[PDB]
């Protein structure tokens, strides 16, 4: 009967996640958890911070996930670098694993950096803009 | 041998709970965890905050649990709305699931709102007072 | 098939640990987690704080663990009491379980308290110094 042990384990996990959620330390959406260290740095620096914590730079794949990151962007009053970069072909973006981006939420007219804006930033309203990768942006990670 | 996997899992849970406890993010009493977002709002707002985090507005059922919530009330220097409301019959209170309240810690003379004070607040010394549900009170949740 | 349940459980644990790590609430090194409440008190007080959180006053047993505690000492700009005390024989130190200390990182010339410095403090560079147990030092716990 590890079930009773499994019940206790599940209970305690919900407790810790409950505490972190209640205190605004993270946002849970489906099986994904978003969180920020509150720091504003560039793309490469964000990537390192997220991977060091055992996670990855956040990327929304659903409207719900997009709205979650947006709320964090809104809360900290800063744009957010997302986990995707531009191919050699302008207008085409891929996740960091190489896969083609599916869900998008570009601000009207974007992307239009003409291949000179490799990264993607999220505005506080949740819409996307392709941008240079060297700006100071809120570090948001997914786990 | 999932036991060794279960040992690692139990260890990591204790670590995270240990960290949260050490930094005062929550209080553990038996199988119950209490926590606050530090905010002072009304009863309905507290209920929503707690349920959104996957928990419930706190309610003590033992002296130990009561003292835990009291310490939080004391720390934040504010009274706490508890998870119970008054029936149609004055003087009789029930938990939010409908069940009759068992453990009580009324301040001497309370409850005496004559049915016009549906909610229950905890003083910083841990004693209870029946009160209106529209005041600004420290949000404390249980998980 | 508790495996799928075990996968979910492992995932959620990594999420919570990821959040705590990302926000600097703790440092993970191997199977050990270090954390501080930011408070500066004496040896006996630290011991109580750590055990109350279900952990123990930190003690490094590897260079990696030592560097982790050092970074915390460096961050909070304060020396750290470590989990060991001196025997009746000067120069010989033991962990709190009684076992003889193995890994050491004494500052050159230390320990030289001549048996009048029972405790051990860590400098911000990570090196050790034997010291009296009544000073105000950063409380760092391991879990
Ligand atoms: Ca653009
Ligand atoms: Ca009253
Ligand atoms: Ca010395």
């Amino acid at each position: 009967e590890l079930q009773t042990e499994l019940y206790e384990i599940k209970h305690q996990i919900l407790q810790t996640m409950g505490v972190l959620s209640l205190q605004g330390s993270m946002l849970s959406v489906g099986d994904k958890v978003f969180s920020t260290n509150g720091q504003s740095v560039n793309f490469d620096t964000i990537k390192e911070m997220c991977t060091r914590a055992g996670g990855n730079i956040a990327v929304p794949r659903t409207p719900e996930e997009n709205e979650a990151i947006a709320s964090i962007a809104k809360k900290y009053n800063n744009y957010v670098y997302l986990g995707m970069i531009e191919d050699q072909t302008p207008g085409d973006f891929h996740y960091l694993d190489g896969a083609s981006v599916s869900y998008t939420n570009w601000y009207p007219g974007e992307p239009r950096g003409q291949g000179k804006e490799k990264c993607v930033e999220m505005y506080t309203d949740g819409t996307w803009n392709d941008r240079g990768c060297l700006q100071a942006r809120l570090a948001v990670c997914e786990f």
